[PDB]
Protein backbone atom coordinates (compact mmCIF):
# COMPACT_ATOMS: atom_id res chain seq x y z
CA UNK A 1 0.00 0.00 0.00
CA UNK A 2 1.11 3.64 -0.26
CA UNK A 3 3.04 4.65 2.86
CA UNK A 4 0.55 7.47 3.65
CA UNK A 5 -2.06 4.82 4.36
CA UNK A 6 -0.07 4.18 7.51
CA UNK A 7 -0.42 7.73 8.83
CA UNK A 8 -2.56 7.90 11.97
CA UNK A 9 -6.20 8.96 11.59
CA UNK A 10 -6.54 12.67 12.13
CA UNK A 11 -9.98 14.19 12.80
CA UNK A 12 -8.34 17.46 13.47
CA UNK A 13 -9.69 20.17 15.90
CA UNK A 14 -12.33 21.67 13.79
CA UNK A 15 -15.98 20.53 14.34
CA UNK A 16 -17.63 20.37 11.03
CA UNK A 17 -19.12 16.97 10.47
CA UNK A 18 -17.61 15.43 7.39
CA UNK A 19 -18.13 11.69 6.94
CA UNK A 20 -14.82 10.09 5.93
CA UNK A 21 -12.81 6.88 5.87
CA UNK A 22 -9.26 5.94 6.90
CA UNK A 23 -7.01 2.86 6.71
CA UNK A 24 -5.85 1.09 9.88
CA UNK A 25 -2.67 -0.96 9.97
CA UNK A 26 -4.13 -2.91 12.92
CA UNK A 27 -6.88 -4.48 10.65
CA UNK A 28 -5.70 -3.96 7.07
CA UNK A 29 -9.13 -2.47 6.68
CA UNK A 30 -10.75 0.89 6.10
CA UNK A 31 -12.97 2.37 8.81
CA UNK A 32 -15.25 5.37 9.20
CA UNK A 33 -14.33 8.54 11.04
CA UNK A 34 -15.67 12.02 11.38
CA UNK A 35 -13.30 14.58 9.90
CA UNK A 36 -13.67 18.01 11.53
CA UNK A 37 -12.82 19.80 8.27
CA UNK A 38 -9.33 21.21 8.91
CA UNK A 39 -5.72 20.13 9.59
CA UNK A 40 -6.13 16.57 8.43
CA UNK A 41 -3.58 14.28 6.80
CA UNK A 42 -3.60 12.12 3.65
CA UNK A 43 -5.08 9.02 5.31
CA UNK A 44 -8.55 10.35 4.64
CA UNK A 45 -11.02 9.42 1.91
CA UNK A 46 -14.53 10.57 0.99
CA UNK A 47 -15.72 7.06 0.17
CA UNK A 48 -15.12 3.54 1.46
CA UNK A 49 -14.25 2.29 -2.01
CA UNK A 50 -11.68 5.03 -2.58
CA UNK A 51 -10.03 4.14 0.73
CA UNK A 52 -10.02 0.51 -0.38
CA UNK A 53 -8.72 1.21 -3.92
CA UNK A 54 -5.90 3.23 -2.39
CA UNK A 55 -4.95 1.22 0.68
CA UNK A 56 -6.60 -2.25 0.74
CA UNK A 57 -6.79 -3.70 -2.78
CL1 LIG B 1 -11.93 -2.73 4.24
CL1 LIG C 1 -13.88 1.35 -6.79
Amino acid sequence: RPSFCNLPVKPGPCKAFFSAFYYSQKTNKCHSFTYGGCKGNANRFSTLEKCRRTCVG
